[PDB]
């Protein structure tokens, strides 16, 4: 049983995002009393996405969007599958690291253009049918250590996470990466379909308006759960600035042990060079059928001028500023 409500964001705010997010086309939902922000899917889907079964020997990586995500994957599923960067090369990460909650963000209307634009390609046309489709199908089915991904916050995720103690990573990145980050990523993809510039983003996002937000209480749970013997908090800047002791840190957390030479092998697969040739980077397939605009990979290739994306202006970076005061005051939480 479901237990939160589910209410259609106001009709004329529903209407504004309707008209800057072309991924949506019935309307945008809130959750709970923290009104969890998601596409009208949400309410056809919640009660399977909750009911979900997690098993004890589950990998949940859980973050908000861009908060590290896709790197902490690719480094995650090799620690547990004995650094074989063979079977990471030729499967994609989406088959070895399913996101759990992908399928909401594919209405009906847009998967019949993306089917109108590969109606000659029988196997394009099935790929694009499958990934309106719930992971949980194909999670259900595996009969071996399962690795998840999920934005969900703690508080919607499947109990059975919890009662199942399943591994979670949680990651957290500072709200000015994470602003730019995203509203690249609303570009990108096609299934968000996002049209407008950075501070008409930044407006959504700073209202909770985007998909997972509220982005500080995504981030304040993580917090107060990173104790639990199962759960493992990280800040994506700590990660990046020492790989080896994130490496050994993570492996020590999932039980497992490494050589000296396998983590330098580590290292080197996740330096910053050599993972923007990363295949899981790319995203090639997702590119074939055109649900990645190829117009918006430029963020992609090159990423932002660090601590002063090109994109910021003085007014939001002392906006980001007095919402972070007002979001962290009187909590321990505090930024690299
Ligand atoms: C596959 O990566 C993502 C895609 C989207 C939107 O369709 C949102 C968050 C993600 O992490
Ligand atoms: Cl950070």
């Amino acid at each position: 049983p479901f237990p939160y409500s589910i209410d259609f964001v106001e009709s004329k705010q529903n209407e504004q995002l309707l008209k800057d997010f072309h991924g949506e086309r019935t309307g945008f939902v809130q959750v709970g009393e923290k009104r969890w922000f998601f596409p009208s899917r949400f309410k056809q889907y919640a009660e399977s996405l909750y009911s979900f079964e997690a098993r004890p020997d589950d990998t949940w990586i859980v973050t908000y969007p861009r908060s590290g995500t896709t790197w902490s994957q690719e480094m995650v599923w090799l620690l547990c599958n004995e650094l074989d960067f063979e079977t990471a090369k030729s499967i994609p990460l989406t088959q070895r690291f399913p996101f759990l909650e992908f399928h909401l963000f594919v209405h009906d209307e847009v998967k019949a253009e993306f089917l109108k634009e590969n109606e000659h390609d029988v196997e394009s046309m099935k790929f694009i049918e499958q990934l309106s489709q719930p992971a949980g199908f194909m999670l259900a089915e595996m009969k071996t250590p399962r690795f998840i991904k999920t934005h969900l916050p703690i508080s919607l995720l499947p109990p059975s996470v919890f009662e199942q103690k399943a591994k979670i990573i949680y990651v957290a990145r500072n709200p000015s990466d994470v602003a730019v980050s995203y509203y690249h990523l609303n570009r990108l993809y096609r299934t968000q379909g996002y049209v407008g510039d950075f501070e008409t983003f930044y407006n959504y996002f700073e209202k909770d308006l985007t998909p997972w937000s509220p982005y500080w209480e995504h981030i304040k749970e993580g917090w107060a759960e990173r104790d639990r013997e199962n759960v493992l908090f990280m800040y994506y800047e700590d990660m990046k600035r020492n790989l080896p002791d994130t490496i050994r840190k993570t492996a020590a957390f999932l039980g497992k042990s490494f050589s000296d030479d396998q983590i330098d092998t580590m290292c080197t697969h996740l330096d910053i060079r050599n993972f923007r040739h990363n295949k899981s980077v790319t995203c090639e397939e997702l590119k074939a059928v055109g649900i990645l605009n190829s117009g918006e990979q430029g963020f992609v290739r090159n990423g932002q001028v660090r601590g002063n994306a090109e994109e910021m202006t003085d007014d939001i970076k002392r906006r980001l500023n007095e919402w972070t005061e007002r979001n962290l005051n009187g909590t321990d939480i505090r930024f690299p």
